[PDB]
């Protein structure tokens, strides 16, 4: 359990401090960007209009991903896409994939694969019931693991809150302001081969508001 694992080289550091940090970044569906006291602002056009936010860069596999993150307004619910790429192995954004426009099927049940990890899942009540983080991989909607939430609702919010995330192969390991919260070992024979590398995306279920600084990416080393 929790295995040691150190950063690495940097191969990637976004401060997310101004739109032209976000200039190349693909919005598929209704999400609203603003920059309000110099950090990202996501919210939606509407009271139902999902979203998923990517990164354009096609990240390798053995990585540490690491984030600020802030819980502004709920209901609403947050997810982090990782190693998507086509079925097929297409870049994400290769024009033979279907168009997706932030409708959950479209990413768990289309033409791509992707790992995606839930957390500040409070938009529906049974949700708000019992606070947890999932981790799911898809093409399947796979559920692989789960574990407590520590995140407050926004009103004891003491934020930014510290995200980390571990992807090196089949082990995936999440920790908040270095809490383990969930890990997985995929053994590459219960729901398809090992996802390796791919994009990473920023998902959120309207109304959640949200804001987000020093997006980062670090080799994985394996101690």
């Amino acid at each position: 359990s929790n295995a040691m694992y150190k950063e690495g080289a940097c191969l990637y550091r976004n401060p997310l401090r101004s739109k032209s940090d976000v200039k190349d970044w693909r919005m598929e569906g209704g999400g609203q960007i603003s920059f309000d006291d110099h950090s990202l602002h996501l919210s939606h056009v509407q009271d139902e209009a999902h979203f998923v936010f990517w990164c354009p860069e096609t990240f390798p596999d053995g990585i540490i991903v690491t984030w600020d993150f802030s819980p502004i307004e709920q209901p609403g619910l947050c997810m982090l896409f990782f190693a998507a790429a086509g079925i097929r192995g297409e870049d994400l954004f290769d024009p033979s994939l279907r168009k997706r426009t932030g409708t959950y099927p479209e990413y768990h049940s289309g033409d791509i694969n992707a790992l995606h990890l839930s957390y500040f899942r409070r938009k529906y009540a049974e949700e708000r019931a019992f606070r947890t983080c999932n981790l799911r991989k898809s093409r399947g909607f796979h559920l692989a693991a789960m574990g407590a939430d520590p995140l407050p609702s926004p009103d004891d919010a003491d934020s930014p809150y510290r995200m980390k995330l571990i992807k090196d192969k089949g082990y995936v390991h999440f920790s908040i302001n270095g809490l383990p919260i969930l890990e997985w070992m995929d053994d590459g024979s219960t729901y398809g081969p090992v996802l390796t590398k791919g994009k990473i995306g920023f998902r959120q279920m309207a109304p959640m508001k949200a804001v987000y600084r020093d997006f980062a990416v670090h080799q994985a080393v394996r101690r």
